[PDB]
């Protein structure tokens, strides 16, 4: 029993982190096979970041300008290419610690673990969600760029995120491992404002199921609702609309608890309308939206 | 910027986790050098756990009754001894992945990372605090016993916790790596009730400093207080008394923010007296007490 915000074990990703230095910029790279992935803005001065022309900046860089250090051993760079907003540095040595991996582009609402790194060295690991406005609420200081977000399926690491920038509002923007930003963000130091940070309704319902499963039940009520009635309330509270696809995904938690999804919706509806009245659910005074239904099933069944 | 509940990277500890099976009980062990550490109740039936005589139960066990599996390779057990509530299984092979390590007994209020494991396989990692009542609020299912809590100083893993039991209230009790329980708990399935779960005042103040440092400042007020005045309010709210030692420890966060510890105490005093009024601090609707002053400095400076 007990329910915790839980990251994947980070070992498989620790073994992939390297330091990339270009000129006087140092940040993190991801070493998989004989390729090192890193944010293209490694080639920028802070001055460049105001209005960078990356193709133009890159012309002035050779393989030997990309200094790549794994532990305290330098990797030989034998090639470099730009793909979207990442550089791929071909090194002469395959990472001997390369795990089985995929690159996946996640949807908003999906959760992942971040291994915060500085100078290619892991500092800590935390669980994130891709927000519906395509930001993440991370913990990133200067030097953390190139830190990656990932899920693990048994022995396969799916890389979904690379850290690129902080918005003036202190939220975070990055790319998948093909270098395409989540949302409309650009690797340029400009006016970039996040859209509405809506609550991931399906995740709140998963976490209410996790609560019931762990003995926190005070918020179960005598009511039910409909997807349409519920969604009117969700709209009013800047909650994402709930779809039949969401209901379907909550099916197993429904089955396990014997609480119909629409009943739990009615419970969430009253919580939105009435607030928590100073009570807590799984040690939180607000409704948690960074557990997926898949995360709840995983933690409540003890998958490895 | 941004502030997250952050675990240490788990890689160094992943490489230490093994499966221990005695009869029909399977749980996790910690493999350091040529010793495997595990909860002594591995030798118990569920029947035994009602009133176990561990010295008597152990007489019936030989080295070859302790089945130890690292990945899918069996370790040869050449010795076994009971120290307090852990077994030490001497194996014929030094763990080639043994990190630099210490065993430390932490104080209540101190935080650590847990690597939740099942069948010697890591499932996830989260940050805990040792509660003032010597419980932790973990996420542990059957099979998770022998999962360990740890801090890392650069390359040295300090092991502070091994998981042993869930109380009927769904909080968790365990030992240091010398097998001595935190608090009054016994590895027996009996009436064991936790004492008062008080709030770790020094940790709440550290986290209020983390908030100010990260731009959440609405709760800064025009007031100050005294240790004595503050402590009257702390008593009333089941907060731990604040000592000069606590004030001293908050000195650097004081220095960095230019907010005197006693001023921040006055801010906390008003938050206790007035509540949050539906506002949030670092995305929480209650006062977080599972960051140490050392944790705040670490995450706010980017240590590896
Ligand atoms: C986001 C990130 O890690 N990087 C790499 C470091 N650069 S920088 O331009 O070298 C820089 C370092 C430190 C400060 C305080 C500012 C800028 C930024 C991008
Ligand atoms: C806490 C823990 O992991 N252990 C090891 C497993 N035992 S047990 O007695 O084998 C057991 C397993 C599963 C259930 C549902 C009950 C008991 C408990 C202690």
């Amino acid at each position: 029993s007990g329910f915790r915000k839980m990251a994947f074990p980070s070992g498989k990703v620790e073994g992939c982190m390297v330091q990339v230095t270009c000129g006087t910029t140092t940040l993190n790279g991801l070493w998989l096979d004989d390729v090192v992935y890193c944010p293209r803005h490694v080639i920028c001065t802070s001055e460049d970041m105001l209005n960078p022309n990356y193709e133009d900046l890159l012309i002035r860089k050779s393989n030997h300008n990309f200094l790549v250090q794994a532990g305290n051993v330098q990797l030989r760079v034998i090639g470099h290419s730009m793909q979207n907003c990442v550089l791929k540095l071909k090194v002469d040595t395959a990472n001997p610690k390369t795990p089985k991996y995929k690159f996946v582009r996640i949807q908003p609402g999906q959760t992942f673990s971040v291994l915060a790194c500085y100078n290619g060295s892991p500092s800590g690991v935390y669980q994130c969600a891709m927000r519906p406005n395509f930001t993440i609420k991370g913990s990133f200081l200067n030097g953390s760029c190139g830190s990656v977000g990932f899920n693990i399926d048994y022995d396969c690491v799916s890389f979904c995120y690379m850290h690129h920038m902080e918005l003036p509002t202190g939220v975070h923007a990055g790319t998948d491992l093909e270098g395409n930003f989540y949302g409309p963000f650009v690797d340029r130091q400009t006016a970039q404002a996040a859209g509405t940070d809506t609550t991931i309704t399906v995740n709140v319902l998963a976490w209410l199921y996790a609560a019931v499963i762990n003995g926190d039940r005070w918020f179960l009520n005598r009511f039910t609702t409909t997807l349409n009635d519920f969604n009117l309330v969700a709209m009013k509270y800047n909650y994402e609309p709930l779809t039949q696809d969401h209901v379907d995904i909550l099916g197993p938690l429904s089955a396990q608890t014997g609480i119909a999804v629409l009943d739990m919706c009615a419970s969430l509806k009253e919580l939105l309308q009435n607030g928590m009245n100073g009570r807590t659910i799984l040690g939180s005074a607000l409704l948690e939206d960074e557990f997926t239904p898949f995360d709840v099933v995983r933690q409540c069944s003890g998958v490895t």
